[PDB]
């Protein structure tokens, strides 16, 4: 697992469950191709997006969909997704933990590369 | 206006109104005595609550009441209250302003100090 | 001033000056095409993006330039920049205020929105 | 493990490592007793701070001390340390964990309440 997104609720305190995640990679075009996709389990985890053969150096574009979430809870959302866009580069083992705190109208991410 | 305080309320995308802030700066003895307090306007700022002369070096904790500002929106907040401790004036005088964002089951504060 | 961006460093407690910014707004073919841009001042602000007449409704996009901006100060950060996407005067016309918060492998944003 | 204490680093994308934590527990006289402490792992946690038996409902301080963690790393920080303040109250099962991410001059924290 070297690509691994953790989302949490800062409303309910809780983990995010069920979130929608897709994740997309920059092709030599410039456009961005789905790479991988899924939703968060019970503990607001969604493991299991990639592997290290399928994870090459490039850019990556990460894309939460929490306007849906929201919803899915009756409380009026600001945002149609949080949208965390990087560059995975090898510069020794690496996994990359993409953590994401939301509110309605306001969300942090943050980005755990450990190993 | 050496100190002001600036509060958001993350749910509603809005100013966080009323407010309730206390400052306090510890004494001689080690003790948290009061320094100054106020409620935010609604601009969600609280101004005026010291003046260069007053403001001198030592160690201050800005409570800001989120729990009472929760509990007045019918909502039941995680925390008793956001603390921001820090040393104040020690390599001269500075402006400062301490900023929260308010979730209810969550906080971020940063503080912008200038010249 | 309908809408206004604001960003600050957390790493250096202090507005982030000089930094992009560009918004995009969704086309009818589905495309993000260019809407307004510009730099933030001293005070981290960037005033005078758009205007009420040609700040429609529509989905938008602020792209925020974190990379460039941390590498200007010798610093290899994670996010290529910030995005913050949302749906704007859907409800009428409203003034947005898009603040975010910088570290190096992390960003929080939050939208203040009146009237 | 009711009580569990997450630290992350927001320059260094990386876990808060070897971070003191002191838990207080509110003692009738209105002052702060010392209850739990210890020091983040090298995944940022913190567990065994207390058992089910010991961690009764009342108003709980987690300190985390955050400005001796930036000391250690060269790293100029704002403040004294991070305050968590919070009642504990059972309504049924219950982990609750307190989240933190910090950078130099800001900080926020988050509570994971579970089960
Ligand atoms: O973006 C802000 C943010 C994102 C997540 C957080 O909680 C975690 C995030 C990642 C990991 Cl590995 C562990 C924890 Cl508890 C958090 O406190 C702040
Ligand atoms: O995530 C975005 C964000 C934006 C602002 C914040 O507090 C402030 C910090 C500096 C200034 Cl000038 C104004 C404010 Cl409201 C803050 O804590 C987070």
């Amino acid at each position: 697992c070297p690509l691994m997104v953790k989302v949490l609720d800062a409303v309910r305190g809780s983990p995010a469950i069920n979130v929608a995640v897709h994740v997309f990679r920059k092709a030599a075009d410039d456009t961005w191709e789905p790479f991988a996709s899924g939703k968060t389990s019970e503990s607001g985890e969604l493991h299991g997006l990639t592997t290290e053969e399928e994870f090459v150096e490039g850019i990556y574009k990460v894309e939460i969909d929490t306007k849906s979430y929201w919803k899915a809870l009756g409380i009026s959302p600001f945002h149609e997704h949080a949208e965390v866009v990087f560059t995975a580069n090898d510069s020794g083992p690496r996994r990359y933990t993409i953590a994401a705190l939301l509110s309605p109208y306001s969300y942090s991410t943050t980005a755990v590369v450990t190993n």
